[PDB]
């Protein structure tokens, strides 16, 4: 049938029931459901009856109930004989619930109020593979020191992952099972790591001891250093028997000195995180660098000496021993100048593909040094000074750094990438790119660049294919701009509105036609409303034009003809975005002059009161039409007369009060119709008049003010009979009248 | 209570933009000025104003609002005192027939009138001001304007005539000599003869701009004279224009200005010559000797296309402009300004404003601004220094008329605006040899430096400093402290480094200012500070903290910022709008300065507000909680404040009003409950023994139930007519249907 209140669907069966304002566990769930997600509802109480007839559930998620404490009686879950993954995060739980099923393999209890880790609660769960207990007591939270009953984990003999981070521990719990692979103990106020602490865990691949004896200067959180800001104290033989270790996080442990012999017996170490320490000394001289022959990722970010600004970065020769190194991060070291000889030790590494020098206030760089490298793919120099919920930190993300790729992947994919974003390159000199290697992806966003590009500024790197010049203040006064880059495929000129705003300066966009291979052009949020000389955009190649956040309302205004064909010369164009252009009306001749090659057309978030549906006869490839967030007052009754290509029609956030007789099913093409957040109070039988298939497989109707009287029943039978038409969010397809039905789903009466 | 207009005296009916479909027949019969603009009115007849004799002014602009306005012959003619009639933007195809002989002002701007006729105009002999601009222009489909010979001749009191933006081709003959102001911009007149203005001895303003326009880079469809020739003005065309004060010749494609045009023009004060081709004349400039009483000279946008000369070339004869107060040279385009290039201007005694905006200037020898007698405004924005219808028919077409520098900044003294330049850091000699500057603009220079307490030492008296839209790195606690006289500091939109956790942010310098009155930290995304977590000043009166992250600063797991504003002991005004606050901790709220009079927490997401806590705020006059998610008010609000005059609660989720709330506090003049969820206002809500001192209660936008029991509130309204409820048309019944859309003030 049609499931309510959850949306149920099957994979190699999952009832997503989240964020639905549910007051208690709905009882109408399907029977063959394996994975239920009740996250973000308003459930206050779980008992042994809440999931009575669903013994085929292997996964329940009750995270963030009740959002804006959750009461769970003992053994509530005890009957669920297949339950393996139980997620109870962010629930103000005061203790680990009693009587959890011996079946559990995964138990998350992140972001609760649990300070007593106890055998009664945990020792029964001998199938546990992952247990997450992070973030129950941290920062200035009002909470107790955490109590870990002795030997509480030693039963958990297939335990592979244990996370106790952001809890007050003081010391590494004794008696962990040697099954452990991943041990997270970040920000647990442990000052001292003894020889005994992990002697037994011979399978460990990840150890996280970060933020114990933190470096607190400029902490974005309440930060409590060890006494005299001292180093975490790691015993000489603490990592002796950790032969399988692959991931070592030692960020913010106030390290000044690394004991090289710590790495003696972990020659498979792949990822070493050493951010926010005091290692300027160790970076220039460290022995430990010789002990890391398989290391792929080394993170030394934010080791700057406070108030210190050395002229040069000082890199030990021993970096030349890091033969497997793939990515080196050296943000926040802070130094003025980068010279060829400062990086000799890295030049011979065969796999060094990422070098990250973000946020170092670098003033000058000798670009020729990147030339002398095996296979640099990513040169990240963003944010230097080159010149011509309810909690703040995601419990599931890295705490010390953003985890996203450095360069957008769609740019990096083209080849070698140079990111000079967020510098002070306000003008591109004639030699600013001399001695660079053959860059394919270049980022110059947010340099306050205010110049007049003219066909020569990129001569030294003519093979750029993806060029980001967003958030600058370019002065488009020359028609040869960027014409030197004849392989250019993607050009992003978003947020260069500064000069476009000014009537009196010129604005030349002619250079666009000069590329034989330009595919994607983003002119968004430029406030374009007047151009000089040539009023039209032209390209034989261009496939996608993004023109959001401009002033087509002025370009196409009734008293001016000059821009009536503005986009017509884009002969290859399939995708066009005209959103956010304050259009109240589009002149018919202007709509007719959009390229007939369009398959996708967005005019969302404007101000349209009317739309000439007849004009779609001229767009025989048009598959997606998006008119969301306008003021449209009705629809045409003749849609099938005007297109046989349209598959998706998005009409949400408009003012439609009536759906025409023979609308739904007369148009063969249409798969997906979105009428959410309109002014429909019913749907007439006659709009449901049916042909073939109807082909409609998705119809959105949430947010309309349906009159839930016996009038609607025609539509209800229709839904009942056309179960191939997915209606999402049934709990939001709600009745506005009369008062007895007000606020309920239309499906529930 | 008037309806549907809002009425008031000195008697004026403000009835605009109200969705009305006919002229209302329920307008007070005393009303003298009536404004019905922006309504949906389609028809006007001799009935529409039948009971409103005594009307002196009617505004019908822009009806119907989103065909046109149909007006019958004689519709208005029974209105015998009617002086001002405004009919702009109504798609009138003709001047309406049989208008009353009493009219002194008639405005027909923005219609489809291409025929000016005696039948329409010639008996309207009391006319002082006739506006017919913008009826045919650009690529509008419209006809060349036909002016019946002599049509203006009987208008012998006509002082102002505006025909701009119509296709005229020639100056109309037979203009009455009572004319003071004649507007003929963009009328396609290529030639001015000696006859055209021969009798106009009272003219103080002539506007001939946009005839033979300079079309290069035009922001509108532009049609040049052939060859781009200049307007052709006869040597004697201004013989008798002895009273002329304003002459506008912008965009007339002038290469050469004939000095003799000014032979008989001793009072010219304002001369506008933008968008011509006058680079040569600026250098040679015979005409200048003719204009020793001129006050304003606008020479902006005379740049030669694709010419970037090294220097500006200013004729020595500029020194004859002895009454010049303001010189505008935007858009000349030149590389460098040397002292010798402005010699001619250095002895002009009243030259207070020099405007060099948008010239792409790279180097300025700043010491040259000392040899000036009394420059008050040095405007150098937008250079290059280093270390319906598009146009408003009531505004200048060739430039914005706002002030160059903000008045609040210029009022302090000499002013220097280097906004939108490329001063990405202030070098150590960036300001030497400047005049004693009191108002300084450095907005939008992409400045990224660590200000450290010496960068402004050569202009140590600045009192208003604008550093907006930069990317400053707040890493030295002595930044700006060399400005001991500083009173206003704007640091808005410097979010760049503020949004990065790993860099330092030191705001300690705030404390060092003995005279700091206004501080703007808006839109900086402030969420973390280094070492010192508190703002402190003994002087500060106003702090703007909108668009930051108080949600993070005061989150529940961190206490370091719980007194962030307590040390602002003198503060009266505080804006916490736009900080994504879902809740304020009680301790953080009680730590706001006890001295506050005006507190804004609008446009957050506050679900709850602790009203109790207003006990700690005995000077609190204005509290703004608009644009939140508040579900309710307290029961006993007088228990908590005796000072509150204005409470703004619009756009919240309040559905029930507490007993006696409308008279509960009695310091309160303004209560705004618009756009909430009130269905009605119960009897218990109006119970008091105190007299209410409320004078404005706002309720539009609540979904009222218009059943018979809204009667009690209707009665209270009827009884409390001192309590203004504006916008009664929008105080609307949500129910029952068939009462839907109607103002609660109707029915049973
Ligand atoms: C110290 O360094 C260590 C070693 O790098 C670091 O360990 C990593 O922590 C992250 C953060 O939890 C782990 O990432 C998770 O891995 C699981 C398992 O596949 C994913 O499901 C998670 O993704 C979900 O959540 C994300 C964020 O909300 C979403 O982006 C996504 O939609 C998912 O729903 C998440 O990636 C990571 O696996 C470990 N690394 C290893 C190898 O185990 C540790 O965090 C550092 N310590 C601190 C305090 O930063
Ligand atoms: C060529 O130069 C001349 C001389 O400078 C210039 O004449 C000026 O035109 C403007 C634009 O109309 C006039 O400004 C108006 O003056 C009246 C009367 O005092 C005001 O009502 C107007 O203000 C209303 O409208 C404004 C804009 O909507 C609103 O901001 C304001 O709040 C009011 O509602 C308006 O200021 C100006 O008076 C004349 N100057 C003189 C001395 O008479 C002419 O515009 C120039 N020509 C072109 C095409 O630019
Ligand atoms: C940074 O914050 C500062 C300080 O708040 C801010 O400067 C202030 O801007 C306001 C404008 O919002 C100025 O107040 C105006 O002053 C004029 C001039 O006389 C008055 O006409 C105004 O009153 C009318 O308009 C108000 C609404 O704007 C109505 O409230 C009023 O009833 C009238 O209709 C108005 O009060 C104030 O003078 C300045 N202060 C200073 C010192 O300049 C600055 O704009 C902010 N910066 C940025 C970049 O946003
Ligand atoms: C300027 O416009 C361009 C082109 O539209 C923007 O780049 C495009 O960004 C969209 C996301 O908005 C990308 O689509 C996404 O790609 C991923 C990766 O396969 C996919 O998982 C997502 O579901 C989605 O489809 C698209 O690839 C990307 N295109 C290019 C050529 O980069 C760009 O972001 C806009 N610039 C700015 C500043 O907004
Ligand atoms: C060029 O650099 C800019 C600025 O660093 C990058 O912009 C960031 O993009 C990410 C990825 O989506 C956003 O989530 C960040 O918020 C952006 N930061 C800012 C300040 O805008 C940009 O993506 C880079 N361009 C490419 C092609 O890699
Ligand atoms: C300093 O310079 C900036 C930029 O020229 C001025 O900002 C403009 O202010 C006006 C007038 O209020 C606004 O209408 C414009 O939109 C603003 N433009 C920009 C780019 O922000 C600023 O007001 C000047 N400051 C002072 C004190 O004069
Ligand atoms: C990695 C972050 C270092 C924070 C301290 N610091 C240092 C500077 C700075 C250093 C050198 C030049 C200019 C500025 N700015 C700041 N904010
Ligand atoms: C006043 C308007 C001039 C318009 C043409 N122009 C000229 C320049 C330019 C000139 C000289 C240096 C840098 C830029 N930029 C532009 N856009
Ligand atoms: C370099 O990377 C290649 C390809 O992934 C891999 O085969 C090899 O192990 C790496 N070389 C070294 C010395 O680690
Ligand atoms: C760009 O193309 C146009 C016409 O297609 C041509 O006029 C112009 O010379 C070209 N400019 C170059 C290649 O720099
Ligand atoms: C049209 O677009 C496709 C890519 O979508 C491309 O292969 C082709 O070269 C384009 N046409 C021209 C003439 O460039
Ligand atoms: C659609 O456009 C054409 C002009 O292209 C026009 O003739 C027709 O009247 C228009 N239809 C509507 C409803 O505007
Ligand atoms: C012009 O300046 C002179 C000399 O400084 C002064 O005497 C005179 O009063 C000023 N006149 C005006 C109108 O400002
Ligand atoms: C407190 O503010 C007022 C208002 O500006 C001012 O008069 C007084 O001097 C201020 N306190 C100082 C400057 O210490
Ligand atoms: C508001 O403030 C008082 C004093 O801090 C507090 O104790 C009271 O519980 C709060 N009110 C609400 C509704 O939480």
């Amino acid at each position: 049938s049609r499931s309510y209140p959850c949306d149920e669907k099957k994979q190699n069966v999952i009832a997503e029931c989240s964020n639905r304002r549910l007051q208690e566990v709905p009882q109408t769930v399907g029977k063959y459901v394996t994975e239920l997600d009740l996250s973000d509802n308003f459930i206050t109480h779980i008992t042994n009856e809440s999931f009575q007839g669903l013994q085929n559930l292997t996964k329940i998620n009750l995270n963030h109930n009740p959002n804006v404490g959750l009461n769970i009686t003992d053994g509530a879950f005890l009957n669920l004989k297949n339950l393996r993954e139980l997620l109870l995060e962010d629930n103000q739980l005061p203790q680990i619930p009693s009587g959890l099923p011996e079946s559990l393999t995964e138990l998350s209890l992140i972001q609760n109020n649990i300070y007593n880790i106890t055998k009664e609660g945990i020792s029964r769960l001998i199938n546990l593979k992952n247990l997450y207990l992070a973030w129950n007591c941290y920062f200035n939270k009002v909470c107790e020191k955490t109590n870990i009953e002795d030997g509480v984990f030693e039963t958990l003999t297939n335990l592979e992952l244990l996370s106790l981070s952001f809890n007050s521990l003081s010391h590494v719990p004794p008696k962990l099972p040697s099954s452990l692979r991943k041990l997270f103990l970040s920000n647990t106020q442990i000052k001292y790591i003894s020889e005994e602490d992990f002697k037994g865990l011979i399978n460990l691949t990840l150890l996280d001891l970060s933020g114990n004896c933190p470096r607190c200067f400029n902490a974005p959180f309440p930060c409590v250093p060890c006494d005299g800001g001292a180093s975490i104290n790691i015993d000489r033989f603490a990592f002796q028997n950790l032969t399988q270790l692959r991931y070592l996080n030692l960020s913010s442990t106030s390290l000044r000195k690394i004991n090289a012999a710590w790495f003696k017996n972990m020659p498979h170490l792949k990822v070493l995180d050493l951010e926010f320490n005091y290692l300027v000394g160790e970076i220039a001289s460290g022995a430990f660098l010789t002990m890391l022959p398989r290391l792929e990722i080394l993170d030394l970010s934010f080791n700057y000496i406070k108030g210190s600004y050395p002229q040069h970065i000082n890199i030990s020769r021993n970096f030349s021993k890091l033969l497997s190194l793939r990515a080196l991060h050296l943000r926040g070291y802070v130094f003025q100048e980068l010279r060829e000889d400062d990086f000799q030790p890295l030049m011979q590494l065969p796999n060094l593909s990422t070098i990250n020098l973000g946020i170092n206030f670098i003033k000058q760089i000798d670009f020729k040094l990147f030339q002398n490298f095996s296979n640099l793919e990513i040169i990240y120099l963003s944010e230097n000074r080159i010149s011509p919920t309810d909690f703040e930190f995601d419990p599931h993300s890295n705490f010390y750094h953003f985890t996203r790729p450095l360069i957008k992947p769609q740019c990096a994919a083209y080849g070698k990438a140079l990111d000079l974003s967020l510098n002070s390159i306000f003008f591109i000199g004639p030699n600013q790119f001399e001695n660079l290697p053959d860059i394919a992806c270049l980022n110059l966003s947010a340099n306050s660049n205010a110049q007049v590009l003219s066909g020569t500024e990129f001569s030294a790197i003519p093979h750029v294919k993806y060029l980001d010049l967003t958030n600058n203040r370019l002065d488009f006064d020359n028609a040869s701009a960027l014409t030197e880059l004849s392989d250019l495929e993607v050009l992003d000129l978003s947020y260069n509105s500064h000069y476009f705003r000014i009537a009196g300066v010129t604005h030349h966009l002619e250079f666009i036609q000069n590329f034989t291979n330009l595919k994607v052009l983003n002119l968004s949020h430029n406030n374009i409303y007047t151009l000089t000389d040539k009023y039209n955009l032209e390209s034989k190649s261009l496939v996608e034009l993004v023109f959001s956040g401009n002033r087509l309302d002025i370009l196409w205004n009734d008293d001016d003809n000059r821009y009536i064909s503005i986009f017509k010369g884009l002969k290859n164009l399939t995708r066009l975005d005209l959103s956010l252009n304050r259009l109240k009306h589009i002149p018919n001749e202007a709509f007719l002059n959009l390229p007939a090659s369009l398959t996708e057309l967005h005019i969302n978030d404007n101000m349209l009161k009317f739309f000439n549906w007849t004009l779609l006869q001229q767009f025989p490839r048009l598959e997606l039409l998006d008119l969301r967030g306008n003021k449209l007052l009705f629809l045409t009754d003749s849609l099938s007369d005007f297109t046989s290509s349209l598959r998706t029609l998005l009409l949400s956030h408009n003012r439609i009060s009536h759906l025409p007789s023979g609308f739904l099913s007369e148009v063969s093409s249409l798969k997906h119709l979105d009428l959410s957040s309109n002014l429909l109070k019913t749907i007439n039988k006659s709009a449901l008049e049916t042909k073939t298939t109807t082909k409609l497989s998705m119809l959105e109707l949430h947010g309309n003010p349906f009159e839930c009287t016996c009038d609607i029943g025609d539509f209800r039978r229709w839904m009942d009979e056309h179960l191939n038409v997915k209606i999402p969010r049934l709990v939001d397809v709600i009745c506005a009248s009369p008062g007895d039905q007000r606020g309920k789903s239309i499906v529930s009466l």
